[PDB]
């Protein structure tokens, strides 16, 4: 299920407005790894997975991001997020045709809700960013455009 999951979870982290505004060209390193850390842990949980899946795919997105430059911006992090996703969840068993844009969308609304309640303590200003309207319109993207 890798490329539907990666057309899925990508363009919503893409489309939204959170994300653009917490993984921002420059970050901290480990501002990023930080928030990194708590959003997929709050969105692997919502999925109900095992800790050694979510070992993995820290470990996995950990490796991901590493790879993104400082002088990257938003959008190669949206990326990084996805690589590791795909990677851990794309052929185990947890994805499959069935639910891969359900899985996509409760794993963008956890990235975006579990980012969202971490950054402004990490220093990130999210003043008029409405996060409700963030995840619906990427939800609404991913179950119907």
């Amino acid at each position: 299920a890798t490329a539907k999951l990666l057309q899925a979870l990508v363009p919503a982290l893409l489309k939204s407005d959170v994300f653009r505004a917490i993984y921002k060209r420059g970050t901290r390193k480990q501002v990023v790894q930080y928030v990194t850390n708590s959003a997929l842990q709050q969105a692997a949980s919502s999925l109900g997975l095992d800790a050694s899946t979510i070992s993995q795919l820290q470990t996995k997105a950990t490796q991901a991001l590493s790879s993104v430059s400082a002088d990257s911006d938003s959008t190669a992090y949206a990326k990084a997020f996805g690589l590791a996703i795909a990677q851990v969840l794309g052929t185990s068993g947890q994805v499959n045709d069935a639910n891969v844009n359900q899985i996509g969308a409760k794993l963008a609304t956890g990235i975006l809700r579990g980012s969202s309640a971490v950054a402004p303590r990490l220093g990130i200003d999210l003043s008029g960013i409405n996060v409700d309207s963030d995840i619906g319109s990427v939800t609404s993207l991913i179950l119907s455009g």
